[PDB]
């Protein structure tokens, strides 16, 4: 049940894929790859980074996995190019998908809410004050489009019930993306805008934005 499935193409390479900036206040903790362009690697701040002897990427304490950005050694710039223009076709096949099964649902409120597979569409910013479940099996898809801004309150939760899996879950965004201290969201966020995480909140997915992403003290696993 839901919609047919994201492509990702190269943007499923990353963690993190970024086009103005990825900041961190120490420490966040990031299981994955970190990308920034067409940013230069001063854009990437607070990791502390080591470049690899090869020029190409860079690590970091905070990272499990290579960093790379727009002005490191080739081919590292080519390969995000392509990753780039692999997110901006991600966020329109998203975007652009017709026919919602849901419409302005809950007028965007969807604290203590159930949501099954489907197409969702809201025109308004969308929250979450309480926690939420999404429920399905684990080949079920969602895709939440959203307008507006998205935001989940300091300590509240996205729940996956059913089998449902955050690789089979993507939210598209065209308003920053708020995720308070202590918050869990499950996803991947195609962001046209910017992503903050705050202090010990985690996100489980990835979060590919066309502008930038703030971790402060907070963590993100790619699934
Ligand atoms: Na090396
Ligand atoms: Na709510």
């Amino acid at each position: 049940a839901g919609p047919t499935a994201v492509p990702l193409g190269t943007a499923g390479n990353y963690a993190i894929l970024a086009s103005a900036g990825v900041s961190t206040v120490p420490q966040s903790v990031i299981t994955g790859a970190v990308g920034l362009s067409p940013a230069a690697a001063t854009f990437l701040t607070g990791f502390s980074l080591t470049m690899s002897s090869t020029g190409t990427f860079s690590t970091s304490t905070q990272v499990t996995g290579q960093l790379t950005a727009a002005d490191y050694g080739t081919p590292t710039p080519s390969i995000l190019t392509t990753a780039i223009g692999d997110m901006g076709t991600a966020y329109v096949n998203a975007a652009t998908r017709s026919g919602p099964n849901f419409l302005e649902i809950y007028t965007g409120a969807l604290g203590g809410k159930i949501l099954p597979p489907g197409l969702y569409k809201w025109t308004s910013p969308v929250g979450a004050s309480a926690d939420f479940t999404i429920i399905g099996t684990s080949t079920d898809t969602w895709i939440f489009q959203i307008a507006g801004t998205l935001g989940l309150a300091a300590g509240k939760k996205i729940i996956l019930a059913g089998g449902a899996q955050a690789k089979n879950i993507v939210w598209v965004v065209a308003g920053a993306v708020s995720i308070e201290a202590g918050a869990k969201f499950e996803g991947v966020i195609l962001a046209k805008t910017a992503v903050t995480l705050k202090t010990g909140s985690s996100l489980n997915g990835r979060i590919l934005s066309q502008t930038a992403v703030a971790l402060q003290k907070a963590t993100v696993v790619q699934k």
